[PDB]
């Protein structure tokens, strides 16, 4: 759009990276500022609020403790659904 | 049976607590000596053997923290089934 085309004039090594975390992690915005600064708790309940009735129900289970390679397994329930994310540790 | 009507009268304390035993954990008999002693480590794969040719196959994956009752949620394995257990940390 015409605001992208400013938006990358103005600021071409920012919004470049910008539209790198936009494919990365989708809309931040959306997120609770909380969430958006600390992530989760185990046990806890977010509800993230996507649009006019639409909204992203995540549960954080229990994370585990790092295989070999430094990878840790989130265990997530979202919207009704058991889910595993692997996040490596740094 | 008879074996259990005589069992109890060599001795009866220890016959019923076997029973109480046998009520809530069925016949550990047919676990693996190491496993009965220890249970299993985080990613570990033991096989109950019963009949000939059916195996219980089960794994641990991980532990939970205690929750704020006591209860650490353990995450299983069981015959290529997801199961999850919740257990008092004492």
């Amino acid at each position: 759009t015409e605001q992208d085309i400013i938006s990358y004039v103005l600021y071409p090594k920012v919004y470049e990276q910008y539209i790198q975390t936009r494919n990365q992690y989708g809309n931040l915005s959306l997120l609770d500022t909380p969430t958006f600064f600390f992530g989760m708790r185990n046990g806890e309940t977010v509800e993230i609020e996507i649009d006019k009735g639409k909204r992203l129900i995540i549960k954080l289970e229990t994370i585990s403790e790092p295989d070999e390679n430094g990878n840790r397994t989130i265990y997530y329930a979202m919207n009704g659904q058991a889910r595993r994310i692997y996040i490596k540790d740094e």
